């Protein structure tokens, strides 16, 4: 079977670099039970706050490299080197880029998630798990990759829906929980496939605003990744405490922790 | 005789598409500071847009958007774009948006996409700093949008200058402004000439919150290099400015000079 590609860019020019899709497997045709947005959205009130006299920034006259840069300081447990990779300590990490408040230039060194998308993707469809995402070049460890998009609601919105299958919990710890809901508004993060043996990592991150209710979502690669590699985050427990009543991971790897086989050894060992 | 000198490569600081500089040589006058530079409307206090994407009309186009089947083009008062992006024509524009099914770079963009032309910073003789062109600019051609913080009326009044001051006019409900005057872009800077070579026309693009139309100059004429940029300020702004200073545009029919004024007050 003839690999098609069936989609020149999902993403219709929004991004950086077109995100074609292809189908090598079966007859399925292009997703297009969703819409493709590249920034996030709202379907009710959330009115993020956006008071540029509240932004906490810096007062740097350099390319905010220098461990002065109040931005910087602010990010819990992380920061980028000069190519503009991710480096971590590893709380779960946070992320505070330069902003409109900033004395800064718009091409600091603490720009990168705001930058968009620089490496070359591709929606495909996989043999076992429906469509996923893949590299089509090589990626260094901590490079950004794109960002979890989709349309913002409440958990106690979230817990109504009848399909939580593109459901990000943002998991905030002071205030109201909030959440990405990819199945109706979302970007190219819906189509990345749960492995156990993960290639990207979720960070939060703010940016353009410091509305704690809405940190960001930014995949970062944790490892080089290999052209033609299919990208994945591990879900985590909670998503596969509740889906494994439906179906079981097929990522396949020996490492495979959420599997019939897995699910029934951690069960008889707990 | 006294020459001109660089003292910013770019008050924009690298947020525009291209980089605005600022250049000195008139006087002494160094690098405008008592402001922040922003490239998009800000907020100090919430408007509470409207940015609920079901709202939105949007088109169903899978073309450039450039048949008459554009819902967004058929939305749009009095006015439409060319293929080169250039305005056609109080006229009110609908682009298109992140609901329609076209791509970002449909013929529907123009203001959404930025600064194209190349504009100086520049020290006036007698009217401090204003802007002018780098380029030729085609009439009908996009240069800026007035940039500002979005306030409202009541706040406008208490404000103590309102030299940067723009009115929306909504003529029904609520009524806001963009004050330029903490916040602001290179608009801001833009003089008042009684022989205009830009309007203003009201926009809508990633919201239609029909309170808060953004406003985007295009000219009005072709404007060559060299040429300051000026709008029409209006007469609610001259009815109160001209008893502090008079327009000093120098144009043979200068509507608000003090050779103007006495007239006026003559025929009175
Ligand atoms: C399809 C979406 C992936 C599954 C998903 N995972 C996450 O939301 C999630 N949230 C965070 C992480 C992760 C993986 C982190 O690593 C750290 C963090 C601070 C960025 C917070 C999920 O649990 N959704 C909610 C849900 C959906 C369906 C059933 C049950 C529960
Ligand atoms: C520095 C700003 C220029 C002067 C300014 N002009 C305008 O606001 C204005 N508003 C509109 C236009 C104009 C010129 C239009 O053409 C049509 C429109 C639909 C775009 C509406 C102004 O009146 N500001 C309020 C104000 C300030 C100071 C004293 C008194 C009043
Ligand atoms: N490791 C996995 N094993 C089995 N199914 C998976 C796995 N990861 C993702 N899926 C499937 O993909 C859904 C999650 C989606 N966000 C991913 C895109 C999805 N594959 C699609 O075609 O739309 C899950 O609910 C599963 O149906
Ligand atoms: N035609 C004009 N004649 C005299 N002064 C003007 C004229 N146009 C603008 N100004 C001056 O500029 C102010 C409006 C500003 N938005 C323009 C930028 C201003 N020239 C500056 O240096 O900051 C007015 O309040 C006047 O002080
Ligand atoms: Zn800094
Ligand atoms: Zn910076
Ligand atoms: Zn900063
Ligand atoms: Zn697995
Ligand atoms: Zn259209
Ligand atoms: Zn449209
Ligand atoms: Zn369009
Ligand atoms: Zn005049």
């Amino acid at each position: 079977r003839t690999e098609k590609i069936i989609c020149r860019d999902v993403a219709r020019g929004y991004e950086n670099v077109p995100i074609p899709c292809v189908n090598g497997v079966d007859g399925e045709p292009c997703p297009e039970d969703y819409k493709y947005i590249s920034e996030n959205c709202e379907t009710s009130t959330m009115n993020i706050d956006r008071n540029i006299t509240h932004l906490q920034h810096c007062t740097c006259v350099d390319d905010c490299s220098s461990s002065n840069c109040l931005c910087g300081q602010l990010s819990i447990r992380c920061w980028y080197d000069k190519d503009g990779r991710l480096l971590q300590e590893f709380e779960p990490p946070l992320i505070f880029e330069c902003n409109q408040a900033c004395s800064c230039w718009r091409n600091c060194k603490n720009r990168v998630v705001q930058s968009g998308i620089k490496v070359r993707l591709q929606l495909y469809r996989t043999a076992k798990m429906g469509w996923g995402v893949r590299a089509l070049q090589t990626i260094p460890q901590g490079t950004f990759i794109c960002e979890y998009v989709g349309e913002l609601i409440s958990d106690a919105e979230a817990d109504v829906r009848e399909d939580d299958s593109y459901l990000f919990d943002l998991d905030n710890k002071d205030g109201e929980v909030y959440c990405i809901d990819a199945r109706y508004y979302g970007n190219i993060s819906r189509f990345i496939n749960h492995l156990c043996d993960p290639n990207i990592i979720p960070v939060r991150v703010f940016m353009l605003h410091q509305d704690l209710r809405f940190p960001r979502i930014a995949f970062f690669s944790s490892r080089d990744i290999r052209t033609g590699e299919e990208l994945g985050f591990d879900y985590g427990d909670r998503f596969w405490d509740i889906k494994s009543k439906y179906f079981t991971c097929q990522c396949g790897s020996e490492k495979c922790k959420h599997s019939a086989e897995a699910i029934a050894l951690e069960q008889s060992r707990l």
